[PDB]
Formats: C-alpha cells, structure tokens, sequence
DNA sequence: GAAGCCGGCG
DNA sequence: TCCGCCCGGCTTC
C-alpha cells in the first residue's frame, strides 16, 4: 500500500497571507476566542521567529510581538481555502481520507501502480500543484501505512516530504523514539519511560501485561502491530470534519413542539454542509444555565435527511427523558463520519 | 446506559 | 505550565 499524507503548513496564517498579501514578511498571529479570552490560533514565519506558538495568550504574545498584526479567525474562508485543496488531492487518490482542516491520507496504490517510486514523485507533483494553484505549502509523507506516512510529514515540517521505503522500513521502525508516536503524548510517553522503554523496539522485549496496564489493551495491540510491522488498516473515503449548526431559541423551553422547529433548520444548515452521508448525528442541547446534553446514534451506513429527522427528535425526545429538570436554551446538531463517494 | 475523569492534541 | 456547544476511551456508578 502507498500512502500520501497531506498536512498543511500553518494553515491559517498561510491563508490570511493569501489574501493580504501586504502581510508577507511581517509578524501575522491568528487569534482565536471562546463563548472573553484570545489565544493564538497560528502564527506566520516572522511571528514564529519571535517565539509567538499555538496557544500563548494574546496579550502574552503581545509582549514579545507588539509588532505582530493580530486577525481574528475567519473559519468560514479557512473552510473554503481547505476544500479547494481537498478537491485537487481528490483527482490524485484512489481513495481519500480528510483527517481534518489541514490534514488528509491519500492512498495512491493503483494511481502508482505500486511503483513506490512513482509514489514519491507523485507526492512531489502534488506539492508543486498546491502551491501553483493555490500558493500554499504543505508538508507530505509517502509511507506503507497512514502512522507511517503521519510521522515522516510530522518529522519534515515544514515545506517537507518525509519518505519511508518498504525496503528500508525496517531501520526507521529501530530508530523510532516513543513518543514520536500518534496517541502518545507527554504522559504516557513518561509511564513507558519508566520501565526502560524510550524507543519502539523496546517493547517486543517487554512483558505484555504491563504496557496493558499502562495503556489498555486498545494502544498495546496498537503499538504492538506497529513495532512488528503488521499494522493495516487502510484508508477509507471518508471525512472527519464534522459539520454542526446551532440556533439560539427565543426563550429556555422543554416543549418538543416548541424546538423542533428550530431542530430541523439545524440539521438543514448541516446537511447542506455536508457532501456525502454522515455516519453519526449528534443533537446537542445547551440549557439554561449553559450545561450541554448530546446523544448520538452510530449509524452501521450512513444516514439521510429523510431518516435524520426522527432520529434526531427520538434524540431529543429522550435528551428530556434524561433530564426532565432543566430547559432547553440552544439547539444544535452535529454530523461526522461522513462517506465521500 | 451514561456520568466522570483521564489523556491527546490542536 | 492552555480551554474546548474538543473527542475517544476506560472506569465506575
Ligand atoms: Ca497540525
């Protein structure tokens, strides 16, 4: 299998240069708010150089960059600029997975013919599209698997392609650290550090008992696949955005009545959002005193319109089972999973 | 079934 | 030593 992944090189500061192109070459930091308090959301070259990262505070970032122009947040273009993208990738891909914003796994096994060569080639012919059509970088991976493909883009950034061979897979997977790994992070990177296990290998000489109990037996079998070279799983067409709407009701209220009226304009601003069919809904009630209530069928398929409606109100019909207290002060729905065809 | 509590992570 | 109309997974009522 030949596996393309595909992330974007801050994103959302790339964009906004885009744009304005009077912001190249000058500090730029994206600020992100909450239902208040700014934070970074990304940050160009010249902001990053100055040591503004993902996260830091506006007004701390503003001590240390009091140059920078700070932008809010358009998703709404970001989202636009994103599916651009993910729509010339889709001519290359046998089959595509969109992991997120910036994010997405291409396997190109038929498009290469299992030419691994013609893999990586094919990865440089789409980086050199992006920026033409676009004027975007992005950091690529060509890989046997969609880990691999991740940790090579992830150890290239940025402007990148992070190559592993089948052929010489074998040595990348010796020299893997641990916590260079996808669902190890900063804490159980430390409990594995501490029974002599910093690199991948180490495990196959462990007990395996013990990595069960300090990850669950989802990430052991995980990292064991991994460190023997057996992990499969493919990629699937699919989208992991999700894709949800929220209506303010004109008052708190419990009657079913009363807010499916503003229900069914949720999941029409959804699925109009979607293209394609979603493999779980979520209703989601914010009360008065602003807690959240959400339930959610998983569907084996996907689902319609036409089926969502009274799934979505047998959502909420038992959201108040659930809680017969409180009233209702926002409606929204959620829509993920959803099948690309 | 699902609250609660951890951990990844952007 | 960062909150999320995170999200997923595992424990525990
Ligand atoms: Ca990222």
């Amino acid at each position: 299998m030949i596996v393309i992944f595909v992330d974007f090189d801050y994103f959302f500061a790339q964009v906004e240069e885009v744009l304005n192109p009077q912001y190249k070459g000058k500090p730029l930091v994206v600020c992100v708010y909450s239902g208040t308090s700014g934070a970074v959301a990304t940050a160009n070259y010249e902001a990053r150089k100055l040591g503004v990262k993902a996260g830091m505070p506006i007004i701390k970032a503003m001590q240390i960059a009091p140059s920078a122009i700070y932008v809010p947040m358009r998703k709404p273009i970001y989202e636009a600029f994103s599916n651009r993208i993910m729509n010339l990738l889709n001519k290359h891909a046998d089959k595509i997975e969109v992991a997120s914003i910036d994010e997405a796994y291409l396997d190109v096994t038929n498009k290469v013919e299992g030419n691994f060569e013609n893999g990586i080639e094919l990865a440089r012919k789409i980086k050199q599209e992006i920026l033409e059509k676009e004027k975007i970088t992005v950091t690529v991976g060509v890989a046997p698997n969609k880990i691999l493909a991740k940790i090579i883009a992830d150890k290239s950034k940025p402007n990148g392609l992070g190559v592993i061979r089948p052929t010489e897979v074998q040595d990348f997977l010796n020299e893997l650290d641990i916590d260079e790994i996808p669902g190890i992070g900063s804490v159980l990177a430390r409990r594995l550090n501490e029974l002599g296990i910093q690199k991948l290998r180490d495990i196959l000489s462990k007990n395996y008992n013990e990595l069960e109990k300090i990850t669950g037996k989802a990430k052991a079998l995980y990292l064991l696949k991994l460190a023997q070279n057996k992990y499969s799983e493919p990629v699937e067409n699919k989208s992991k955005i999700p894709h949800g709407r929220y209506l303010t009701l004109p008052y708190n209220t419990r009657d079913v009545k009363v807010i499916l009226p503003y229900l069914k304009k949720a999941i029409n601003e959804a699925y109009n959002k979607v293209n394609g069919i979603p493999m779980r809904i979520t209703v989601i009630a914010i009360m008065e005193d602003l807690d959240i209530l959400s339930k959610g069928k998983k569907f084996k398929h996907g689902i319609s319109i036409d089926n969502a409606y009274k799934v979505a109100e047998d959502l909420l019909r038992e959201l108040l089972v659930r809680d017969k207290r409180r009233n209702v002060r926002r409606i929204g729905v959620k829509l993920d999973n959803i099948i690309i065809n």
